[PDB]
């Protein structure tokens, strides 16, 4: 069940990036 | 037990593709 | 790990619907 | 690697059913 | 993705309990 | 290559039984 | 031990076909 | 060493038939 | 597909433990 | 081609025994 | 060299019979 | 079908090791 | 039935090698 | 050339008897 | 019983060759 | 005991021919 | 010792004929 | 056709011994 | 019919020797 | 032509004795 | 009955020579 690990990685990056945006908008 | 490897490959692609979609919808 | 995607979909709908209600109550 | 498919089926049902419960509790 | 359900349960209890405290302090 | 079929049977039973347990624990 | 090769072939086809179905259901 | 050829024939049939069953059970 | 069950077990423990920490920090 | 039958027997036993071990380890 | 023919006959029967048994055991 | 058992062993180790890493990164 | 033993040997090597690759790709 | 006939008779018996033994050993 | 040896030789070659093909297909 | 030599010759041909057929069927 | 030659002739024919039968049965 | 019996005996021993080795390697 | 005995002797030696070779090749 | 009868007698004994030896060697 | 002895001699040579050929062909 490795794929699950990777599938969660890019997602976490999507969040971190999303955070670096919600700060630019605010 | 090679088939198992391939059977998991296309699936991983289905996930990667699914991710490239969940971002288009969001 | 597809199920996770679907399991989150209906939930998001439950939220959107919940929002369309919290506005009716307010 | 078919078993894996079935083993994931009933599980998905356990989730769907769980959802039909988390709504009854809320 | 069941764990997520449980992980949110005890947390909700931590909130309910926290509320039963913020009223005792006020 | 029959043995392979049987060897997979009891295993599938071990899974089904395991599922009937992961539900008792949860 | 040729039969083993063939016996695994149709099975692999059963998987590929199964995959072309798990996508139709999802 | 002909017998060996025949002895393997019916066996292969037992497999093919077994496959036409493992699909009915699944 | 048993490994998946175990792989999720220790993880759930990591969460429970994490919760027993997020309460100590708060 | 009898030997082949016996040669496969003890092997099947090695599998059954192996299974009675993979359960003790898990 | 006729005997050789007969000596192989009963043996083939021993195989056919053995097959009608390996199916009863399986 | 022993190889299958071993082929799954090292993989399980790859997971356990992967877990001992996902904790170091987090 | 020796050939069967050898025929399975190189195959096992193909798996071990395949594993030493699935780790390089991941 | 009669002797040849007899000389082959007892031999055939030695085979039949040998067969009634190879079955007891197997 | 020499023929048996040769009859098994070319067959083993058919397997080795078959293996050099199952790798080209995979 | 020459006949024995010839009697085995055509038989070997029957095998070689049989092999050139078991490949056409497979 | 001519008779011996003839006595072996018809026998060889009995073999050739027997072969033309073992092929019809197989 | 006795030799055939013996020629198969030592071979069977080579298999049994081979099995007592494939277990030491595994 | 003595010659037949000798003619079979050297042949048996050719087999034993052949066996001491099929083991060197394997 | 009596001598011929006797000359064949001792020979037949040489065969019978030879048989009582080929069994001791085998 | 001497001729019989000689008549069998050259024949035995024909066999020995035949053997020195069946080995060249094999």
């Amino acid at each position: 069940v490795s794929p699950v690990i990777a599938t969660l990685l890019l997602i976490l990056i999507a969040v971190a990036a999303a955070v670096l945006l919600y700060t630019w908008v605010s």
